[PDB]
RNA sequence: GCGCGCGC
RNA sequence: GCGCGCGC
């Protein structure tokens, strides 16, 4: 296990830099979500939402958001409460590491803890 | 419920939707893969040279790369190393099946409008056995 | 789409 | 990375 601040993310594919571990959420402790606004910068949102035949309590899907550099899927945009956030597919971020550059197949299983999402924060770390 | 001859279903990436290949070329390895077994269809697609990783040890086969759209990189599924042999696995919904009466997009190869028989590694070895004879230069044609 | 379990 | 099941 490693501090979380030294765990960066980086696409699969291209391998560019795109974000950072420390800004890891987990939604209903399975989805892992990006909370930084300034990643938005690295990936694309497909114009269509991705469909689901399952009405969910508290979010509902938008598009496919992709790499910005390399076209590669990293998973879907949540629209939680009306906010959006970037659902990452764990396959899709290789982990740079202190340790050298980590593939995991888990989200429950990387080496490093990630904190639950917290609406009220998101909302004092954004407004 | 109807259930379609397997020559009138056409494989069609789900997402350029390019034709691909036929639903008369998949076959099941051990009942559950689906693996396309014409050479030709190897044309179509990229692979990764980073074998996919498993933690896992089969007694018939090993993970080769990942397999990709070789128009759109549309992530079809992984190469399977059976025996020797690479074989494309290919999960259902990365494709989309053209039917003749209309496109449909399955969720599960367990429900697709037509029967997938076994992959036969004999039969797909004899298929691909080099049959000199068949070259008209050779001393063996007739 | 994303997650978890099991199998391969 | 495929299959099956469930969850979201
Ligand atoms: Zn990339
Ligand atoms: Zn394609």
């Amino acid at each position: 296990q490693f501090p979380v601040e030294h765990v960066q993310l980086l696409c699969i594919n291209c391998m560019v830099a795109v974000g950072h571990g420390s800004d890891l959420r987990k939604v209903e402790g399975t989805h892992h979500v990006n909370v930084n606004p300034n990643f938005s910068n690295y990936y694309n949102v497909s114009r269509d939402p991705v469909v689901i035949n399952k009405v969910f309590k508290d979010w509902k899907p938008g598009g496919v958001i992709s790499c910005r550099n390399c076209g590669e899927v990293w998973g879907l945009q949540m629209i939680y409460k009306s906010v959006k956030l970037p659902v990452l597919k764990v396959r899709s971020m290789l982990l740079e590491t202190p340790q050298g550059r980590i593939q995991a197949k888990k989200w429950s299983r990387v080496p490093f803890s990630v904190p639950d999402f917290d609406f009220l924060q998101h909302c004092a770390e954004n407004l």
